[PDB]
């Protein structure tokens, strides 16, 4: 299953270049924007500029009509992009003018060519006004109804668990880490065979039409590690969501020989407690030797 992650917009372009940064493999990466200027620094091995004749070379400045007319009318060459893919993340900064207009379509190209497509999108900083706060709701909500599944991240939580110190370059990358997590997380599953095993039809039955979306890896040794992995695992501080409500549920636990049934139901009642409901949990363990006392929960839950 070919997995490729879209940033559209200089904020999903630099989403793209930090995780390229990262490392992550088995993952094509895609740039797409509007500002050539841009894209000539993204570390992308492939990138699409759009709307040319629209902007000759320069961002869309702040009208999102423009990088919707301009990625609609670049469609034919996103879509030789995206084929052979089997799902698509579509990562995005709402409220400029490429990503707000363009990236609903990419979204909806991505959809209609079949893909699996989960949009990960920032809102902007309370600092940056109403109007653009505006702009980004309005994107979101496109972008809500273009694809199978959503995750949103108000800017403004990293202001909330950053310290008045750190690097502003660092809080994006603390940001980053929900695309890293579901990213690094299905291509997990997909590539290791399990004693129970996962794979991509759980992931199309968990997230196909469910609207919003949490995707989280935690890890843990110790005495509680299965319960503390979950709890890390289930719990965004940046995102719009919380996990209660769930009603769609995929949740792998990695660990080494001496992982536990009591300590694996004990990270799943985590989870089914925290939905708060009646949930579609499907339910999936691999046992890897090397792994010496720790354990990794994969969760991945919507159907709010
Ligand atoms: N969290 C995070 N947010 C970003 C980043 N880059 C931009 N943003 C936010 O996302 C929003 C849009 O990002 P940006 O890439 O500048 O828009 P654009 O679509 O490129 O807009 P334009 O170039 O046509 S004007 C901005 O309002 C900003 O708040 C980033 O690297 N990390």
């Amino acid at each position: 299953a070919t997995l490729k992650v879209i940033g559209v917009g200089g904020g999903g372009n630099n989403a793209v270049n930090r995780m390229i940064d990262h490392g992550m493999n088995n993952v094509e990466f895609i740039a797409i924007n509007t500002d050539g200027q841009a894209l000539n620094l993204s570390k992308a091995e492939s990138k699409i500029q759009i709307g040319e004749k629209l902007t000759r070379g320069l961002g869309a400045g702040a009208n999102p009509e423009i990088g919707k007319k301009a990625a609609e009318e670049s469609r034919e060459q996103i879509e030789d992009a995206i084929q052979g893919a089997d799902m698509v993340f579509v990562t995005s900064g709402m409220g400029g003018g490429t990503g707000t207009g363009a990236a609903p379509v990419v979204a909806k190209i991505a959809k209609e060519m079949g893909a699996l497509t989960v949009g990960v999108v920032t809102r902007p900083f309370s600092f940056e006004g109403r109007k653009r706060q505006t702009q980004a709701a309005a994107g979101v909500e496109a972008m809500k109804a273009a694809v199978d599944t959503l995750i949103v991240i108000p800017n403004d939580r990293l202001l909330d668990i950053v310290d008045k110190s750190t690097p502003m370059m660092e809080a994006f990358k603390e940001a980053d880490n929900v695309l890293r997590q579901g990213v690094q997380g299905i291509s997990d599953l997909i590539a290791v065979s399990g004693e129970v095993n996962l794979d991509f039809a759980d992931v199309k039955t968990i997230m196909s039409n469910q609207g919003s979306a949490l995707m989280g890896i935690g890890v843990s040794s110790g005495e509680n590690r299965a319960v503390e992995a979950a709890k890390k695992a289930i719990s965004s501080p940046l995102l719009e969501t919380s996990i209660v409500g769930a009603q769609g549920v995929l949740m792998n636990i990695t660990g080494g020989e001496s992982l536990s049934l009591f300590e694996a139901q004990e990270a799943a009642d985590i989870v089914q407690d925290a939905a708060d409901e009646d949930v579609n949990m499907i339910f999936g363990t691999v046992i890897n030797p090397e792994l010496q006392d720790e354990i990794v929960v994969t969760v991945i839950a919507t159907g709010f």
